[PDB]
């Protein structure tokens, strides 16, 4: 104990952008903000497009984001590697997507693929899932594709485009491959272990067990908006004849981020499976993992991660030091294995407190969340002296923002700024130093100029960046998420490893 606390606050999906039509942070009261940033100093940094190893325009999001603040370096992004592969045709010829081909073929089965099926680029991306397929069908495969409607990533109603693209590519196959269901992605790609969300899109893969059926992919999607479902909220959908997901078939899952592909692939693999009795149970030729999503599922995968040698959180703990990650269960992976840089298992001297996220169907239901408890925590963890650093992401901007409600996402915000009151008090009082930003922005654009509806993704946009600490100082315009983790060390009075790439941005008065 006695530690000086040094705190990384990650207002998740906080921008900062200048216009205040639809901007739900320049709306909210945030009394607690504008005074810190009229006492202290603070910029802006980048995490989106190229500034954190994304393409060029590409919004930047949680996965990447905590990556990038952990490792203090840019990483070769999946999506890159992926999409690389596709353009030089090594795809096509990866031995363990082929293998999962030849596996269904040989026992006369078929391929399913599944997958968040939209352009957002975030888990996914429907061109890579064109691809598998195309891989497959060249192969003479059976193909049956399982589409998981995004909303999130994309318009909370744009799935037809996608729908028909993948009916195109099927109708160059004739007989050969078909769109078989679709499911929300609030079903399919749920984190925090709503069961009864995995079950439904579970059930409508290995029995075809459905809400609605309809004669064509778009005639599906149809009737779900005429039910005033929006694309996450599907319920699923069986499109034709069953097509189940049975012995001897394979399945490739084909998003490329962990976080939410989790629960899915456990039902399928996961030998003793406890989150929800399974009615059918198929024994697979293969089930392909696109990523690895999780260390111990017993499943292949095709693109295994690269080394991350000393990340913020690892270097700290050989150097002897303490660290909290605290978070609500929404935001698991944020503050656990994407900050680590891939490692799950805590380092020595981290400990981590993960609140529950609120036991609601969706957010804008109670837009505070569960940030009162993760910062009683905070605050407690804090005056403890027991830290050197302490991780806290607070939830709500991004998780509000995403239901495109704007009086909700101010309200989110205003949560947040309430409890940074309590973790600045803090901070001051024990004499140490605290950055606030962000990994990405959301809340501060709620309404799609592009598309006329409610915004209910990621921004582009710069995020704030505030350094609190017992004396003023300078900070370097230009910064990236990659310089984050630098400039925690340089605050520390610790050398920055060899292997953070990114730079230091303040210089203290
Ligand atoms: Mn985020
Ligand atoms: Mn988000």
């Amino acid at each position: 104990a006695g530690k000086i606390p040094h705190v990384l606050v990650i207002m998740d999906g906080v921008g900062h952008r200048e216009a205040i039509e639809d901007n739900a942070f320049l709306a909210a009261k945030t009394p607690n903000l504008t005074a810190m940033k009229a006492k202290h100093p603070n910029s802006l940094i980048s995490g989106s497009g190229e500034d954190v190893g994304l393409p060029d325009g590409q919004m930047g999001n949680s996965e990447v984001g905590h990556m990038n603040l952990g490792a203090g370096r840019v990483l070769y992004q999946d999506f890159t590697r992926i999409t690389k592969d596709i353009r030089t045709g090594a795809f096509f010829e990866h031995e363990v997507l082929v293998d999962a081909v030849e596996k269904a073929k040989a026992a006369g089965g078929a391929v399913h693929i599944m997958g968040l099926l939209s352009e957002g680029g975030v888990h996914s991306h429907e061109d890579h899932i064109v691809a598998m397929c195309e891989l497959a069908l060249k192969r003479g495969a059976k193909v049956y594709l399982h589409a998981f409607l995004d909303g999130r990533d994309t318009p909370p109603r744009s799935a037809q485009p996608s729908l028909e693209k993948l009916d195109a590519l099927f109708a160059q196959y004739e007989g050969k491959g078909r769109i078989a269901t679709m499911i929300g992605r609030y079903f399919a790609m749920d984190r925090d272990n709503r069961w009864d969300r995995v079950e439904q899109a579970y059930r409508l893969l290995t029995e075809g067990e459905a809400v609605r059926t309809a004669t064509t992919a778009v005639e599906g999607l149809e009737l779900a908006y005429a039910a005033n479902e929006n694309d996450e909220f599907v319920k699923a959908t069986r499109i034709g004849e069953i097509a189940k997901v049975q012995d001897g078939d394979s399945v490739v899952f084909m998003n490329f981020r962990a976080d939410r592909a989790r629960e899915i692939t456990r039902a399928f693999v996961e030998k003793d499976f406890a989150g929800f009795e399974r009615k059918v149970v198929p024994n697979l030729s293969k089930f392909v993992m696109l990523t690895r999503y999780q260390a111990s599922i017993d499943a292949p995968v095709a693109y295994m991660p690269e080394e991350l040698k000393n990340s913020l959180g690892e270097y700290l703990s050989s150097l002897g030091k303490t660290q909290l990650r605290i978070a609500e269960t929404e935001k698991y992976a944020h503050v656990t294995f994407f900050f680590s840089g891939g490692r799950e298992d805590e380092y020595p001297g981290e400990k981590r407190i993960l609140i529950p996220s609120p036991n609601v169907a969706t957010y804008d239901l109670k837009p505070e969340m569960s940030a009162y408890e993760v910062t009683d925590e905070l605050v407690k963890a804090i005056n403890s002296g027991e830290y050197d650093l302490l991780v806290v992401n607070y939830a709500n901007g991004d998780m509000v923002g995403h239901t495109g409600v704007f009086d909700a996402a101010v309200k989110a915000v205003e949560a947040v700024d309430t409890c940074l009151g309590r973790v600045y008090e803090a901070v001051m009082a024990k004499k140490g130093h605290m950055l606030i930003t962000a990994d990405h922005g959301n809340v501060e654009q709620m309404q799609d100029y592009e598309s006329g509806q409610v915004h209910t993704q990621h921004t582009t946009e710069l995020v704030p960046f505030i350094y609190v600490g017992p004396t003023q100082a300078t900070i370097a315009e230009g910064g990236v998420l990659a310089d984050v983790a630098p400039t925690i060390l340089n605050l520390m009075q610790i050398p920055v490893p060899a292997e953070m790439q990114g730079r230091n941005l303040i210089t203290l008065s």
